[PDB]
C-alpha cells in the first residue's frame, strides 16, 4: 500500500522499474506536446507510482491495489510484461510529430507552443530553423548556436566546477553572500540538462544588486556564452563557457536570487522534482487550504504567509513528513 500523493512518500533516484516508467514518460510528453494536459498528468503518476515500488512489477498481479493507475496506463504495462514492447509508444517514437516536437522543445528558449507554431508551419530541422533567423529570439538563437553541447548531459564533475567559480564570484562581489546547489543535482542525479543555483545573503536586502556583479565578474573571465537577466525573482538564464582539459563545453546555468526570508521557498521550490512540486502544492491547495509557490505559503481565508526558515518548517505546517531531497525524485 501507497499513499496518493508524491509528497507523501518517497522517491528515491534510482528504482526498480525504469522500462516501464520509461513507456509511460514518454506517453506523458506526447499528451503535453498535444496540448493535453490532464492526460500528460495522468501519465506522470502512474509512472511516479512505479517508482516508488520497492521491487520489480515482473507480472501483472503487482499493479493491484495502487493509486493513480486507470486502465490506459495499466494496458501500457500489460503489453510491456507480455509482449515486450507497447504498440501505442512504438508507435509515438516513430512519429514525426513527436520526433519534431522533442527536437524543437529541447532547444533553449523554446517552449510546446512555439515547438507546435514551428511545426504547423513546416519547421522539421535545426537547419530549417536556422533558415529563419527572423523566427528565432536571441536565447533561440543562442540555443541553437550551442546545441550540440546544450543536449550532452551535465554531469557532476561539470557541477564541481562551475559551483567553484559561481561561488567565487558571489563571495568577491559580496562577502557572506551564499550559493546553494539545488534542482536535479541537489535531489542527487548524476547528470542534468542545466545546473540551478539560488543566492541569498543572511542579511535582508544585502542580495540587491549582487546578481548583476556576479555576472560581471563571471563574464571577464571568458565563462558566459549567453546571458539573459530579468528583474518573481531576480534570475539569469545563462550559458556558460566550462572549460575542460583540452577543450570547452557549454553549459546551461540558471541563477536566481531570493531575499533571505523567501530562501526555504525558494530552495523547496527550485529543488524539485516538478512531479513533486507540483503533487506538493495540490496537496497544500486540496488537503490543507494553503496556497504554496516560490515565494511562501499564503492561507486566503486568514490573509496571512508562514514565516519558515527551513524546509522542515514548510513540510511539518503542511502535516507531511519530512522527505530529503534526494527522495523526491517523483
Ligand atoms: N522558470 C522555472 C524553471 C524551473 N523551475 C523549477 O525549478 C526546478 C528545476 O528545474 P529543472 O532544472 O528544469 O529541473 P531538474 O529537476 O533540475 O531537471 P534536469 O536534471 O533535467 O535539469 C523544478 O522544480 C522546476 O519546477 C521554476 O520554478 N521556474
Ligand atoms: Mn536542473
Ligand atoms: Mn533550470
Amino acid at each position: 500500500w501507497m499513499p496518493a500523493y508524491a509528497c507523501q512518500r518517497p522517491t528515491p533516484l534510482t528504482h526498480h522499474n525504469t522500462g516501464l516508467s520509461e513507456a509511460l514518460e514518454i506517453l506523458a510528453e506526447a499528451a503535453g506536446f498535444e496540448g493535453s494536459e490532464g492526460r500528460l498528468l495522468t501519465f506522470c503518476r502512474a509512472a511516479s507510482v512505479l517508482k516508488a515500488l520497492p521491487s520489480p512489477v515482473t507480472t501483472l498481479s503487482q499493479l493491484q491495489g495502487l493509486p493513480h493507475f486507470g486502465e490506459h496506463s495499466s494496458r501500457v504495462v500489460q503489453e510491456l510484461l507480455e509482449h515486450g514492447v507497447c504498440e501505442e509508444v512504438e508507435r509515438v517514437r516513430r512519429s514525426e510529430r513527436y520526433q519534431t516536437m522533442k527536437l524543437f522543445t529541447q532547444i533553449f528558449g523554446v517552449g510546446v507552443k512555439t515547438a507546435d507554431r514551428w511545426y504547423r508551419e513546416g519547421l522539421r530541422t535545426l537547419d530549417d530553423l536556422r533558415e529563419q533567423p527572423q523566427k528565432l529570439t536571441q536565447q533561440q538563437k543562442a540555443g541553437l548556436q550551442h546545441h550540440q553541447d546544450l543536449s550532452t548531459p551535465v554531469l557532476r564533475s561539470d557541477v564541481d566546477a562551475l559551483q567553484q567559480v559561481v561561488e567565487e564570484a558571489v563571495g568577491q562581489a559580496l562577502p557572506g553572500a551564499t550559493v546553494t546547489l539545488t534542482g536535479g543535482f541537489r535531489r542527487g542525479k548524476l547528470q542534468g540538462h542545466d545546473v540551478d543555483f539560488l543566492i541569498t545573503h543572511p542579511k535582508e536586502g544585502q542580495e540587491a544588486g549582487l546578481l548583476p556583479r556576479v555576472m560581471c565578474r563571471l563574464q571577464d573571465q571568458g565563462l558566459i556564452l549567453y546571458h539573459q537577466h530579468q528583474h518573481a525573482f531576480e534570475r539569469s538564464f545563462c550559458i556558460f563557457r566550462l572549460p575542460q582539459p583540452g577543450s570547452w563545453k557549454a553549459v546551461r546555468v540558471d541563477l536566481v536570487v531570493a531575499p533571505v526570508s523567501q530562501f526555504p521557498f525558494a530552495l523547496l521550490g527550485w529543488t524539485g522534482s516538478k512531479l513533486f512540486q507540483r503533487e506538493l502544492r495540490r496537496f497544500s491547495r486540496k488537503e490543507k487550504g494553503l496556497w504554496l509557490n516560490s515565494h511562501g505559503l499564503f492561507d486566503p481565508e486568514q490573509k496571512t504567509f508562514f514565516q519558515a526558515a527551513s524546509e522542515e518548517d514548510i513540510f511539518r505546517h503542511l502535516g507531511l513528513e519530512y522527505l530529503p531531497p534526494e527522495q523526491r525524485n517523483a
